[PDB]
């Protein structure tokens, strides 16, 4: 759904930089693809897609396929890479990244 809403080549540079098995962080990746360039509104729409279980929330499982909107199966978290996104974006440390938390980590990425 966000594959046509992106630049295409921007997703090939971020994923090509993290493809390693633990080379993903979340800042250099999103900063590359260009998700922060989107507008807070078009960001709430990017998150609505991150929301895998349609629960207006980004749970740890979402993090596993966080880059799914860009690729049904693009970057497959290594597990440790998923433990970074969760402890790098979850500021309140609640276990769920709502929008403001997500759009805040997508723009500061
Ligand atoms: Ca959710
Ligand atoms: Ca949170």
């Amino acid at each position: 759904a966000a594959k046509d809403l992106l630049k295409a080549d921007d997703i090939k540079k971020a994923l090509d930089a993290v493809k390693a098995e633990g080379s993903f962080n979340h800042k250099k990746f999103f900063a590359l693809v260009g998700l922060k360039a989107m507008s807070a509104n078009d960001v709430k729409k990017v998150f609505k897609a991150i929301d895998a279980d349609a629960s207006g929330f980004i749970e740890e499982e979402e993090l596993k396929f966080v880059l799914k909107s860009f690729a049904a199966d693009g970057r497959d978290l290594t597990d440790a890479e998923t433990k970074a996104f969760l402890k790098a974006a979850d500021k309140d440390g609640d276990g769920k990244i709502g929008i403001d938390e997500f759009e805040t980590l997508v723009h500061e990425a």
